[PDB]
């Protein structure tokens, strides 16, 4: 079955704010590895791929998204015959301002529950007029305190044995959620389709869910002395 | 100016159920800066990884050698660091999600703590050690609670002669299992001992282990 | 105190002769510091590689995109460097040993030169460019001679208004094909124009291409 | 057939010596890639593996070689099932003082021609009393101006169809060398065994050869002014 971990953290800068000589990070290799690090003294403890780093750079600098798609596609071609033959689904949240960046690569789409308005993650203009070898999508939303972001592989977005518009099927099981708990939602959705064929599943299944919070904890309020 | 925080969960099954899976998933978080999550239908190549240096330190960890040889060699690596490294202190916890073993690397760090039920043990082990490296492994159990910190937190409390003790007492006092709450409480406690004054940067990270096993 | 220098050669054939080979070999040299050579009977994993940063710059090179997009992005990468990088100038030449194509990355560097027979061409190409990045490719030919340098060499000559010209003239004058001799001669020339005075650190690197094809 | 490259370099430090803000390096992926870099401003342009880095650290710090062998062996086990299943033959020359370090891993031995004294690279005491899974050897010689160092894969150290002590066979073709040229020697040795079965070879063949030089070039003599 494999262990899950649940985690939390808290941080505060000397004098009551600005920047800190403390850094911290963590990462999970789904079902295999969890790591956490703390440091006191330029370096991040963890990073992406190598190809993901690259596609990230681009995702950043000015670049008109139509160009970037082209460009990502070109780097994607550099992959060792062959690893890019799969689907890459990547959301990257900036924790300062809640801005999200999506990077899809031949992948099922993903959804944001907000209140209950469940908009789907689609890029405003699907650019025509180029070669998109790897069926590469790229998107920005602006996330808000409370949003539930859900992500899955084909093995679950399609699972629904009664096929036919899985889009509006998902938003259905999504709008009908008592809970607000990432791990529950995940564990639910998993069930809410396995049922659809009893046990034994066709494909591989994974879903991840992420909730954005902006709570200010009591300790954040405690004032620090004047100069 | 509060940073956004993120809470996350995931679920996963193989074909038939299931030797392995060509599905794979990862997430990582740079504290207060960045969160990323990734799914791949292949999966092979891990989405995220330790930076360089670390990646070597991890190899030495996985390799069961004598503490003494580990420490020598870890010292070699960290000696060859750049002005900005520096190499500060490092506190690294790596947990095997299959058996819940855990390796611990501390490079001049403060200690950390595990809260098994009502006990609170502290993570330490037993010549030259240029950067003050300590390597430890432990077997964790469901419901265990791992607490790491900077010295800002662990050395924060005013007029206290035994930080180990102060910390164990506070942790025995927790009436909660939620690692985010625990992280906030401890932060609250330490601050209130100075009177809002934050002598140093303060970081606490809390990890709970779960072998919960769901309907499906 | 003279550094040791190394001269090297290698030969290689496959099974039957031969689609590919599970043999593999590599060498690398850190100038004046270190030489390493490696053989593997497998071979898969390359013994040596570009450091991080570079490895990305190389990906962007291999990827045929618009100079303008390359340059933007290369600038992004090198902007995120550490105090000590810094990121100085970089002059990178990567040659495909299969077709002899060559990519060239110059990050604020001085130019470099190819001597085809009696000609001496110079390696350059044609808004914002934060670190002054230039990307170029060229097809090389047997007997070509590639010359890279720091500014210490290329800007070394006293009271000279056209370093391009000075350099082409010296290179047309070489009565030798040996890249070590060429490297020493040019170094000699530049020094003698100051009178032993070395205003700056001086580096010259010379690469000759060979499609020689031996008895076997 | 693939191109070879031949290369040379020259360097000198400001003021007439000490250290320099210039660095340079190069590397060759045999038959596939050559790279050269120059910089002006901690970073080396090129590096080893990741596992090789590690085995290098050890090879350095004090460690009694018997321990190191053990230790290398342990890291070697960490390899992805499976890449270490092959043979690793690594010589690492320090250019300041000509000291060599060998690291063999289930690999044919290597030789140094010196004048004509052709000693073979063997470690003074083959340590017994442990598990050497990967048949791992480790050696230091002190190299001198003029030494020819030769390295090959099985495909050529064994090639000799008339088998039976290939050790003393190699030193035979080695002592009988008019030339002093790395690439000739290589290209010779290759031939000097292919002949032994006409064309078509059993295995894969590679040999590399390295000559150590300490020439002081004229320019090194030209004096720089007093202070
Ligand atoms: O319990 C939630 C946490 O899981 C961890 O594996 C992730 O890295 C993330 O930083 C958190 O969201
Ligand atoms: O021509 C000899 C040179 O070959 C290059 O591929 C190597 O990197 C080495 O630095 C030199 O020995
Ligand atoms: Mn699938
Ligand atoms: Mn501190
Ligand atoms: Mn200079
Ligand atoms: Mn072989």
């Amino acid at each position: 079955m494999s262990y899950r971990v649940s985690t939390g953290a808290a941080h505060a800068a000397k004098g009551g704010g600005l920047v800190s000589g403390d850094s911290y990070s963590m990462m999970e290799l789904g079902a295999r590895k969890y790591a956490a690090a703390i440091s006191d003294g330029a370096r991040a403890h963890f990073e992406s791929n190598e190809t993901i780093k690259l596609l990230e750079k681009i995702l950043e600098s000015g670049i008109d998204e139509k160009i970037a798609i082209k460009t990502i596609n070109s780097i994607l071609s550099l992959r060792t015959t062959d690893e890019i033959y799969s689907t890459l689904d990547l959301s990257i949240i900036d924790l300062q301002d809640a801005s999200c960046k999506f990077l899809k690569v031949g992948s099922t789409p993903s959804f944001i529950k907000r209140g209950d308005q469940v908009m789907k993650v689609q890029a405003s203009n699907l650019p025509i007029g180029i070669i998109n070898e790897f069926d590469v999508e790229v998107v920005s939303e602006q996330l808000k305190a409370g949003d539930l972001l859900i992500m899955m592989s084909d093995g679950i977005f399609e699972g629904p044995k009664h096929v036919e518009n899985h889009d509006l099927w998902m938003k259905r099981k999504m709008k009908g959620l008592k809970t607000n708990d990432p791990q529950e939602i995940a564990d639910l959705l998993m069930e809410e389709v396995i049922r659809t064929r009893s046990g034994q599943i066709e494909d591989d299944m994974t879903v991840v869910v992420v909730r954005i919070d902006h709570n200010t904890p009591k300790w954040a309020s405690i004032p620090v002395p004047a100069i």
